[PDB]
């Protein structure tokens, strides 16, 4: 970058809100995964969406790729500045509107997480349900297609984005379903919002969100059920599933994430685990507690072991287990996969996957929305190029070995950098073709964060 440029961005944003600074590039390089690139050349804070626009235009014209930035807690190296580029803050733009609560909907801004909206709506009788366990930008959350321990009953943020504001790599601003509007459904044209959500950066510059807000629960219960074997709760959550039992949540730990998490954290007991939670009437919620402890108890589950102070660090923990697994070996990284299969094929594939971590010398634990047929494997590596190529191919057998069960390499952090090849085996030559179409026409030159996805 040269001088003229930057100069050119200060007088977009103002001068504290530019950084060249090599501190200050290298915070912005790289998220909560193992990849790392050279930095950004800059880091930029635009403060309203007018100004996010004339960052775009300068740089799209220019020729400097632009790489969105919201909480920098994404896991496949989406904001790694694999060309330089700069480097879009987006998070002082953190203000909440449009708050409708007899329509369920409210707008939110990059520098908004979900802690932020759910305090704001504190007496509501209203939640944002969408819950991964970091402290994420809502809007990132719609970048990266998002979902969490909440989304078996209450959707992904495909479910519950319902219009977004978006700056396109030209600077022009869109609202995906149009400005200002909010609806349960609609068939007018193509669905653009559905587009946008997934993007992760490579389509433009997401800088307002429009969300379905839901009711509070009436009553919650919150329990753990421990189990003899992997196939045993893998089973017992596919039943419960087939069942149509509508658990809020049921979330899986092997023995060694619950053993992690009870270090980091609890005192389970170390056995592979449901976290499970359900909401309803007290009327409800006895039927579907008697029915889902019938099927546990089919497959050898304990009797439930119950838990506002306990079920919320129970949830905590879990939302934790990330930094759990890399407390097993201080000074590890890690890398998680996210792959999602048809529920019947669950079981084999998590089983195997337990095998597959106990035959190789890799340390890994297991953890994951499996109501969603959806499962981490949380693999540590030493920062040692042989335990992370042994790691790389861990991770891509498991990614074929979904694939080759129907299912995707991914069910919410994303391709980034590391399921680029994943997903052309994913798709297939007519798919990848078409992707790359859209990316073209809303990017012709391809500089809305180079090197991702595609
Ligand atoms: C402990 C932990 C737990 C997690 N749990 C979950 C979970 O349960 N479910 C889940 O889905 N994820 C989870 N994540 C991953 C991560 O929190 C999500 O992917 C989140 O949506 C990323 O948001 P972010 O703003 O931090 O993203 P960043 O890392 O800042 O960016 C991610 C990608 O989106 C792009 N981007 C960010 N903001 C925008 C924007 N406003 N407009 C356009 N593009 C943008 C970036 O360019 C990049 O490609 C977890 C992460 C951690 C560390
Ligand atoms: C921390 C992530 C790598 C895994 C995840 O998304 C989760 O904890 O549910
Ligand atoms: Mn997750």
């Amino acid at each position: 970058l040269s001088q003229d440029f930057v100069e050119a961005l200060k007088a977009v944003v103002g001068s504290p809100h530019v950084s060249t600074a090599s501190a200050v590039r290298e915070q912005h390089g790289h998220d909560e995964s193992m990849h790392r690139c050279q930095p950004p050349d800059a880091v930029v804070w635009p403060q309203n969406v007018d100004q996010v626009s004339r960052v775009a235009s300068l740089c799209y014209n220019q020729g400097v790729p632009i790489i969105p930035f919201g909480t920098g807690t994404g896991v496949e190296g989406g904001v790694c500045a694999v060309q330089g580029g700069v480097c879009i803050n987006l998070t002082h733009m953190d203000q909440i509107t449009e708050l409708n609560t007899e329509d369920f909907s409210v707008v939110v801004e990059p520098g908004v997480t979900r802690k932020a909206l759910n305090t704001h709506l504190r007496d509501s009788g209203l939640w944002f349900p969408v819950d991964p366990g970091a402290d994420a930008s809502l809007c990132g959350m719609a970048a990266t297609g998002a979902s969490g321990t909440n989304a078996v009953r209450y959707g992904t943020m495909r479910d519950n984005v319902i219009n977004l504001e978006v700056v396109l790599p030209d600077g022009r601003l869109l609202h995906t379903a149009g400005r200002g509007r909010h609806y349960r459904k609609s068939a007018a044209g193509y669905n653009l919002t559905g587009l946008f959500v997934g993007s992760e950066g490579t389509l433009g510059i997401i800088t307002s969100t429009t969300l379905r807000l839901h009711p509070a629960p009436e009553a919650t219960v919150a329990a753990t059920c421990a189990f003899p074997s992997v196939q045993a709760a893998v089973d017992s959550t596919v039943q419960i599933l087939q069942a149509a039992v509508p658990v809020a949540r049921i979330e899986f730990l092997d023995d060694v994430m619950m053993d992690a998490c009870n270090r980091h954290s609890l005192n389970c007991p170390v056995a592979p685990t449901l976290f499970l939670e359900f909401h309803g009437s007290q009327q409800t919620l006895a039927e579907q507690l008697q029915r889902t402890e019938a099927i546990t108890q089919d497959n050898g589950g304990s009797h439930f072991s119950w838990a506002a102070e306990k079920r919320n660090e129970l949830w905590a923990a879990r939302h934790n287990a990330w930094y759990a697994a890399l407390a097993l070996s201080p000074g590890s990284k890690a890398y998680s996969t996210d792959v999602c299969v048809p529920i019947s094929r669950l079981p084999e594939i998590l089983v195997e996957t337990k095998e597959e971590i106990k035959a190789s010398k890799l340390t890994g634990a297991i953890v994951g929305h499996v109501g969603d047929g959806n499962f981490h494997c949380i693999l540590l590596v030493d920062p040692d190029a042989e335990e992370q190529r042994r790691v790389k191919a861990f991770a891509e057998n498991l990614g074929r070995r979904a694939l080759a069960l129907g299912g995707t390499c991914t069910g919410e952090h994303g391709i980034g950098l590391g399921k680029r090849q994943l997903l052309q085996e994913e798709v297939g030559p007519v798919g990848v073709e078409t992707m790359r179409q859209l990316k073209n026409t809303l990017d012709p030159r391809g500089l809305m964060n180079p090197g991702k996805v595609l």
